[PDB]
């Protein structure tokens, strides 16, 4: 979705030191904690955080600290950022004084400089599995799926304090839309609309759990948005045989929104109790919320789908419908290193 903002002006949080390495500490910025050079900030202090994923071009006067790091990436030779633990202190970004961006000394705190400052994101590969033939554009009555990282949301996580959230596993394969608009019913992958083919996967996982039937039933507007997971894609954390989707959202085309847990959940009992054989992400028990980031980042690990490996991480969907964000698991991008 979009453009993700990967630089922004952040400010320094609490400082702490990192025990038996004088020349290092470690500074919290939002719900990130990143290992900075002892003196470049004090708390209060602002910055330019660069989130996990930034690509940044190489630059020797700019990003010293990047070069021995420096890859060939998408013909562009630069440095990915990437989770890191040091010195048994988890470190993910780069945190930059203001003083090393003279040209943004009129700007503001929260503001975006990804464009200004030219940085890109990393991505793991697509699994050429699953790049199909382009139909079209993914529809714009559509939303993509998309969630924000716990991370960034420390306000938001203490305005909804008390609120319930439908807690599901956040699984580790590629975003599928399967959607019906009036007459067309259309297959997706995460950024366009797909043809169907022999070798599509996507359109593959579709027919088989008969969920453009299910569609054709339902008779609604509506997008049914899930995780095409399994072999050949991205590692096959579950290890499946073959491959498979787990709905996890459905979008309401004419009501431009997302359908609530509940109507969700009643959708998907309706579509299996008429046998269209639709899976759906782990859910696990509503939560309550009433935590830090740092505590729903402790929560984020634990079992997968496939109850004997480690997941991703959560998503939560607030019972409403229209708040959500993900806590990725800590462990498993220092586990992943193509994370
Ligand atoms: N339980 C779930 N609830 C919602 N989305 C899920 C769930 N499980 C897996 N997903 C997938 O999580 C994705 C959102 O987080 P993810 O980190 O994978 O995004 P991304 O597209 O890699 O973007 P970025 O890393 O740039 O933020 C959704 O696009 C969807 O494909
Ligand atoms: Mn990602
Ligand atoms: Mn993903």
């Amino acid at each position: 979705m979009g453009v993700r903002k990967l630089a922004t002006i952040r400010t320094a949080g609490e400082i702490t030191p990192i025990a038996g390495a004088e020349a290092i500490e470690c500074c919290h910025v939002d719900g990130w904690t990143c290992v900075i050079k002892k003196g470049e900030f004090k708390q209060g202090d602002r910055g330019v955080y660069f989130e996990i994923d930034s690509f940044i071009k190489e630059d020797n006067d700019r990003y010293p600290m990047l070069s021995k790091q420096v890859i060939d990436y998408e013909g562009q030779r630069g440095t990915r950022l990437r989770t890191a633990r040091l010195r048994g202190q988890l470190s993910q970004g780069l945190f930059l004084p203001m003083d090393r961006f003279p040209e943004l000394a009129s700007n503001q705190v929260g503001d975006d400089v990804t464009e200004i400052l030219g940085i890109t994101k990393w991505e793991p590969p697509i699994s050429t599995n699953l790049s199909g033939e382009i139909l079209g554009e993914f529809p714009t009555f559509i939303s993509k799926t998309d969630q924000e990282r716990v991370q960034n949301l420390i306000p938001q996580i203490e305005e909804n304090k008390g609120q319930k959230f439908e807690v599901t596993v956040m699984l580790d394969g590629s975003s599928m839309t399967v959607y019906r608009k009036d007459d067309h019913i259309g297959v997706c992958g995460r950024n366009w609309e797909l043809r169907e083919t022999a070798t599509n996967a996507q359109w593959h996982a579709a027919r088989r759990n008969k969920m453009i039937e299910g569609l054709q039933f339902l008779n609604r507007n509506l997008a049914l948005q899930g995780e095409i997971i399994g072999e050949s894609i991205q590692g096959n954390l579950e290890k499946l045989k073959g491959q498979d989707f787990y709905l996890f959202d459905i979008y309401d085309i004419d009501k431009a929104q997302y359908l609530t847990p509940i109507e969700r959940q009643s959708l998907v009992k309706q579509l299996n109790d008429n046998g269209f054989t639709v899976k759906h992400v782990p859910i696990l028990d509503d939560l309550e919320l009433n935590h830090t980031a740092e505590q729903i980042l402790a929560m984020a690990d634990g079992p997968s789908l496939n109850k004997n490996v480690k997941r991703e991480g959560l998503v939560f969907k607030r019972l409403d419908g229209k708040f959500s964000f993900k806590a990725i698991s800590n462990a498993y991008l220092e586990k992943h290193k193509d994370r």
